[PDB]
């Protein structure tokens, strides 16, 4: 089934458990796509609790950049 040109698809997590990424980790691998941006064999280690594959897919799933739009906000301290 084909609409638009996109690939529209959509997640639903709730139950399946497993791994996550929090704020915190979005950013480590922004901080080393920097600098490892290719030497993903460091991006891993830059993380610290996530593999080459893992960070590649991560990279991967980060939603679309924007010009001009409020973001969520940190929040409380989620344990």
């Amino acid at each position: 089934g084909s609409s638009g040109s996109s690939g529209t698809l959509a997640k639903s997590k709730g139950a399946s458990a497993g791994r996550e990424w929090t704020e915190q980790e979005t950013l480590l691998l922004l901080e080393a796509l920097e600098m490892y941006k290719d030497d993903w064999n460091k991006v891993s280690e830059h993380v610290g609790s996530r593999t080459q594959d893992e960070c590649i897919l991560h990279f991967l799933r980060l939603p679309i950049e924007d010009p001009y739009l409020e973001n969520s906000d940190s929040g409380p301290s989620s344990g």
